């Protein structure tokens, strides 16, 4: 379900893609989240956070922390006190 790419997750259903989140590497030890966006069919299905979730256990293995500049990945960090030892500023 959940696939990898340089700088990125994405999900495709045919193999249209129905999700993706970017991320970048700044310095050796910081990542943006630039942008996550979730194709409006999915709406219901918690699809953004499982995303944010994953380049989250990225950076946590690289050891980056990250600055979620995207306004959804922000939102996320904002209600989940798991990230708060991850974030950046
Ligand atoms: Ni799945
Ligand atoms: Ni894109
Ligand atoms: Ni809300």
């Amino acid at each position: 379900e959940i696939r990898e790419g340089h700088n990125k997750f994405y999900i495709n259903d045919q193999g249209k893609q129905i999700a993706e989140i970017v991320f970048v590497p700044t310095g050796e030890n910081l990542a943006i989240i630039e942008h996550t966006d979730v194709d409006e069919s999915l709406k219901g299905q918690g699809i953004g956070k499982q995303l944010v979730a994953k380049v989250v256990e990225k950076m946590r293995r690289e050891k980056r922390k990250i600055i979620p500049l995207c306004p959804f990945a922000k939102h996320e960090f904002d209600k989940t006190r798991e990230y708060d030892d991850i974030r950046s500023a």
